[PDB]
């Protein structure tokens, strides 16, 4: 039996505040677990590279707490971070083997979690260039970090790209994750993990120190397996940084604890518009999505039927948007943090050359793609970074919202896991691509299984919306606690 299993921040917390638990020890728990867990048995791959100064780390916030100088709420917590977040004396690798010696400086929000007082438990693999690579790949796979795998059966997908951070809370291999989201990269993985994910709106949270796809739709965001925890994660990372004029455009910031957000009545009085989305008939699904409906009016809500018309319109404009924005924004990262890759075309040319270990498994077409674009100033996408963002927010989850008089929207994040295949991902579909086009936020939270693998009730809402979707998340949570452990089924 694992003795910090399901176990939350705040009760890891009291613990340790009592003296039965410290740093150091719980640090020793997570470590002997990836180890029992990672690359043997299940092989879960979920961890790309430990910290080799965890266990240091932990032993100062231990000394700290004994001289009764605390750093508030995560104070001695271990977590980890998905290898596109900078933090010394990791590399950062994307999951690539040519950034496999590269260690730049901590990520903002790094160092927002530091002083914080959390302990940086490691690194956690992912799709390799957050799934920005290839049409044909395999979620959850890098050529660094190998083939991230599904515990509730390992044999199945752990979706991604923010692959290793959901596996990793899911399968209690640290307290809580980092993630980040381009469109479905938190939420997805968390929901088909059965853990809570949550992507903020688009400049809550820094994006400095993290190789980047799109400017417009990038965002970290916490990976935990209940809501208080992720509530806990975003109170310590969310704050103005000069680096990424995006935290800049927040009307409003204000200093905020977002555990004071979690009360049980959260329902009470809302108004949700239950999204009428294909996912809704998806195989297994309508039992599930019909009880979701249920128990969030029996925790005070009033639940009505919605349409978002055209939903995934954006698309097209999207890839658009995205193919240049990752051309632009990579090579900008590369050049700010010194790496030994320059430029997109360095990329293409080292996996190529390194063909038999990069490009075994599947190619890099969508690198090749991202390069040919002409560059920013291109009328082309202008237009589609403008249409994608007003067809997804104010045309879209705005106007659905606007329409009835709605608080939050939910519905169905995705499918369940999909066997890992050489064929690449056998996708079934989704709901989050609408707040992450508009850079708006979304939570998805476990609401049961199909055929013991585990489907999330995405809620999302307006720019901003965090403190009042955490409420009505937590609520729905606290009723139903949908989440069960994975047993790693073969």
């Amino acid at each position: 039996p694992f003795p910090y299993a399901e176990t939350d921040v705040a009760d890891l917390q009291a613990r340790m505040t009592a003296g039965e638990l410290d740093s150091t020890t719980l640090t020793q728990a997570y470590l002997q677990r990836i180890a029992a867990l990672d690359r043997t048995g299940p092989r879960l791959h979920a961890v790309i590279e430990l910290n080799p100064d965890a266990l240091k780390e932990a032993a100062e916030r231990d000394r700290e707490r004994r001289d009764g100088r605390l750093r508030g709420p995560l104070h001695g917590i271990p977590l980890l971070l998905k290898d596109n977040i900078n933090a010394a004396p990791m590399a950062t690798s994307a999951g690539s083997l040519a950034l496999q010696d590269f260690r730049p400086d901590d990520a903002y929000l790094v160092r927002r979690l530091r002083d914080a007082g959390a302990v940086v438990l490691g690194k956690t693999n992912l799709s390799e260039w957050m799934n920005f690579r290839s049409n044909n790949s395999i979620s959850g796979w890098s050529a660094r970090g190998g083939q991230t795998r599904n515990p509730y059966r390992p044999s199945h997908s752990p979706c991604g790209s923010s692959s290793g951070s959901a596996v990793a809370v899911a399968a209690n291999l640290a307290s809580v994750a980092i993630g980040t989201e381009t469109d479905g990269s938190i939420v997805c993985p968390a929901a088909i993990n059965g853990v809570v994910g949550l992507k903020p709106t688009v400049g809550l949270v820094s994006r400095d120190g993290i190789i980047p796809i799109s400017f417009s739709q990038d965002t970290p965001g916490p990976m935990a397996r209940s809501v208080a925890d992720a509530a806990a994660v975003l109170t310590a990372i969310a704050g103005r940084d000069p680096a990424d004029p995006a935290t800049a455009t927040m009307p409003g910031r204000a200093v905020y604890d977002y555990t004071a957000r979690l009360d049980p009545q959260g329902l009470r009085g809302k108004r949700i518009g239950l999204l009428q989305v294909p996912l809704l008939k998806y195989r297994g699904m309508p039992p599930l999505i019909e009880q979701a409906a249920t128990e969030l009016r029996r925790a005070g809500a009033v639940v009505v039927p919605v349409e978002l018309p055209n939903y995934g319109a954006w698309a097209e404009a999207e890839r658009t948007l995205l193919l240049y924005e990752f051309k632009a924004g990579l090579e900008r990262y590369f050049n700010t943090h010194r790496a030994p890759l320059r430029s997109l075309a360095d990329l293409i040319a080292f996996n190529q050359a390194h063909s038999k270990q990069e490009l075994a498994l599947f190619g890099q077409e969508l690198l090749v793609e991202a390069d040919a674009t002409a560059g920013l100033a291109d009328p082309a996408y202008i237009r589609a970074r403008s249409d994608a963002r007003r067809l997804a927010g104010p045309e879209g989850i705005d106007a659905a919202l606007a329409a009835h008089q709605l608080d939050a929207l939910v519905a169905p994040t995705t499918g369940v896991a999909w066997p890992i295949r050489p064929e690449g991902d056998d996708f079934p579909g989704e709901s989050y691509s609408a707040a992450a086009v508009a850079g708006y936020p979304s939570l998805t939270v476990p609401m049961g299984q199909i055929d013991g693998l585990p489907v999330g009730l995405l809620f999302m809402g307006t720019a901003w919306s965090e403190p009042k979707l955490i409420e009505m998340a937590y609520a729905y949570e606290q009723r139903t606690r949908a989440r069960r452990p994975p047993h790693f089924d073969t």
